[PDB]
């Protein structure tokens, strides 16, 4: 009945098609993990649901709605249970509407321990790939993304930033709510969200050939000295990465400083960054996550080489795009690999998800196709790569299907020398 995830096996609901999430969260006191949520789905299917069963890790649900009536609910230890009339059926949509308040709960191996984040007077989403389900009841699976308005309402000391387009702020009895419409679908993880003292600052748009790309950056206060943005870097970067892989998917980019250590998240059209991990290689890879992560999102966790891989080879071609030599940036990450036990690159257990094969196998994997195939082909298929995958979420063997029959088969088996095999091959070189 779940997603069945090969490394998460519990997590999401075959066949549903969260389209919306429409979250209102109210935050009491910033840097304090309780909360109040009130959340309407939309959902779609491509099967029939008798039932809509959603991951929920914490909070206590206290009231559901479906389309604007009261439905049979059960909440077990790890989901929601809501029981329809009659079945959803595909092509159809409904509206799910949950109430609930409590505290989100955060595993040995994973990096960290995600969800919603507290800590010097923060609160924040650093959920991936599994703790979304901790603030807000989701199907919580990449191979379900979805749009977000989100609605937060802190103290009036405080401010918040979700991911998505600032519209309004509102206040009354000493409280704020702002709103955020993410209007690109995108990974539950993938929806950014900090509370506390945070300001935005803008910067001039930036004019891609298809598209106006809007910028802006979130500071929380607390900062280390010399913690910034380097002025104009970020439109560079949209631009080598967007004429590497086609247009931006989103409308705005920026990041998130946080006063925080700990690994940066490419959140949607915000990366959440811990100003500890704030440096430029860094900040090119989450950015490239907005292509690889968060608009082709992944069919199984144990397939993340394809978003990790793929945002880690971006940073060797935003080097090489700013005079760079490549080859060499590809030569020390195989001497790093050199030294570590390596392994195919899909995941069989939860500790190699976001292991080093994931991020530097992976890249070189590109490495040994672009070698392979020349940069034009490269570039092309990456674009393609894209478009393929838009709206429908990404495997490795759907990869390799693509390159044969985009790049044709000898293109496939040297890429797919570097996707199977437990020893790591040789360095790729032109
Ligand atoms: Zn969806
Ligand atoms: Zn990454």
């Amino acid at each position: 009945q779940s997603v069945g995830d090969s490394i998460f096996p519990s997590l999401g609901q075959r066949g549903l098609d969260v389209q919306h999430y429409d979250l209102h969260l109210t935050v009491p006191r910033p840097g304090e993990p309780h909360l109040s949520g009130d959340v309407t789905l939309t959902v779609g299917a491509r099967e029939p649901l008798s039932r809509i069963v959603l991951d929920l890790l914490g909070p206590r649900v206290s009231a559901a709605q479906w389309n604007g009536q009261r439905v049979r609910w059960v909440q077990t230890a790890q989901k929601v249970e809501v029981t329809l009339p009659r079945p959803l059926r595909p092509g159809e949509t409904g509206r799910l509407r949950l109430i609930y308040a409590g505290t989100p709960e955060l595993d040995p191996g994973l990096p960290i321990r995600p969800g919603w984040q507290n800590e010097a007077g923060l609160s924040y989403s650093l959920s991936e790939p599994h703790g979304t389900r901790g603030f807000l009841p989701c199907n919580d699976h990449p191979s379900d993304p979805a749009t977000f308005t989100v609605r937060v309402t802190v103290p009036a000391s405080a401010s918040a930033a979700a991911s998505g387009l600032f519209t309004t702020q509102t206040e009354r009895n000493g409280l704020k709510t702002l709103t955020f419409t993410q209007r690109v679908p995108v990974p539950t993880y993938a929806l950014g969200l900090i509370v506390g003292p945070l300001e935005r600052r803008t910067a001039p748009d930036v004019q891609l050939g298809t598209q106006t790309v809007h910028r802006r950056d979130i500071y929380a206060a607390g900062l280390p000295a010399g913690t910034t943005v380097p002025e104009g870097e970020t439109a560079r970067m949209l631009r080598v990465l967007s004429d590497w892989f086609g247009p931006y998917p989103d409308e705005v980019y920026g990041v998130a400083l946080l006063p925080v250590r700990q690994l940066a998240l490419e959140t949607a059209g915000l990366t959440t960054m811990p100003a500890t991990s704030n440096r430029e290689r860094v900040r090119l890879h989450a950015l490239a996550h907005q292509w690889f992560g968060d608009q082709v999102t992944l069919a199984d966790w144990a397939d993340t080489w394809l978003s990790e891989g793929f945002a880690t080879y971006a940073e060797l071609l935003w080097a090489e795009s700013q005079g760079e030599d490549g080859q060499a940036m590809a030569a020390d990450w195989y001497a790093r690999l050199s030294v570590l036990p390596s392994r195919p690159l899909r995941a069989t257990r939860e500790e190699e998800i976001f292991d080093a094969s994931a991020y530097f196998r992976g890249a070189l994997a590109l490495h040994a196709l672009r070698l392979k195939v020349g940069d034009a082909a490269f570039g092309q298929f990456l674009h393609s790569y894209v478009k393929t995958f838009t709206g429908r979420p990404v495997s490795t063997t759907a990869l390799l299907t693509l390159v044969k029959t985009q790049l044709g088969a000898e293109a496939e088996q040297t890429l797919r020398v570097w996707v199977e095999g437990r020893t790591l091959p040789p360095l790729p070189e032109p």
